[PDB]
């Protein structure tokens, strides 16, 4: 309901931060300059401002040890194979549309759109609203 | 239902792109480096990937003339005093929390969170889900 999994993946020497709403498979993603606490914190603030984020999961717990990330979670009131499949599907879609944009970040957002419409977007709206 | 108003506002020599979902008052915002078509286009791709965006309104139509923006609207299938009040409320909240962060962008996302929880976030979930 309020559980999100956040992980970073690397592509073309850039870092893609991927958040998956576990119950629906819905994704939000950003291309970030480096895999740093400051970027993770800022991403969390944005995420928490639009969805009711209760709990964050990750495949790399050390991701969430910086004072900056701890601050974001404190302020927003957050605590610590669906996700694997959603990440798999996203990487595949990026591959499929990559040639249609100059910038990786553009391909990433095209892939997020395709994924969420193919839905995960309808399902998250349903879960948060009925809950 | 699918109508969003996008406008830029300037604060501390930076540019804040503010999108308001007209029916609910819900806001998404980003601090962007410059008031350019490339930034607007990228913002639209992200917005359209998470919400069902049908129509975009603005107080400055010239904002949406670049080939980049036209491309975003084409690809995502988008066409061209609530908004004034929501923008007013956002600027006020940024003012109120500004001293709590180093970076303006951080204050902006704190203000978006406060605004959406004070709700606009619950109402958009309701409108998109029942529609
Ligand atoms: C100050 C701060 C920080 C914080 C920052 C802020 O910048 C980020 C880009 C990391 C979000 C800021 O603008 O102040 N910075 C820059 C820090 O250096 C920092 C150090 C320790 C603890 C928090 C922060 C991080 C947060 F997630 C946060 C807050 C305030 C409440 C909302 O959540
Ligand atoms: C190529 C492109 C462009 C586009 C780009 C892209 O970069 C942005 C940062 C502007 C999103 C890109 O990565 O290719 N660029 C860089 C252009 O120079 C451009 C020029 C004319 C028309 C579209 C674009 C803009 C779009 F909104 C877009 C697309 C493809 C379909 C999805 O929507
Ligand atoms: C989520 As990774 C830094
Ligand atoms: C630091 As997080 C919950
Ligand atoms: C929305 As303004 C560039
Ligand atoms: C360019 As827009 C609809």
């Amino acid at each position: 309901p309020g559980i999100w999994q956040l992980d970073c993946t690397h592509l073309e020497g850039k870092v893609i931060l991927v958040a998956v709403h576990v119950a629906s498979g819905y994704i939000e993603a950003e291309v970030i300059p480096a895999e740093t606490g400051q970027e993770t914190a800022y991403f969390l603030l944005k995420l928490a401002g639009r969805w009711p984020v209760k709990t964050i999961h990750t495949d790399n717990g050390s991701n969430f040890t910086s004072a900056t990330v701890k601050a974001a979670c404190w302020w927003a009131g957050i605590k610590q194979g669906v996700v694997e499949s959603m990440n798999k599907e996203l990487k595949k879609i990026i591959g499929q549309v990559r040639d249609q944009a100059e910038h990786l970040k553009t391909a990433v957002q095209m892939a997020v759109f395709i994924h969420n419409k193919k839905s995960a977007g309808e399902r998250i709206v349903d879960i948060i609203a009925t809950d």
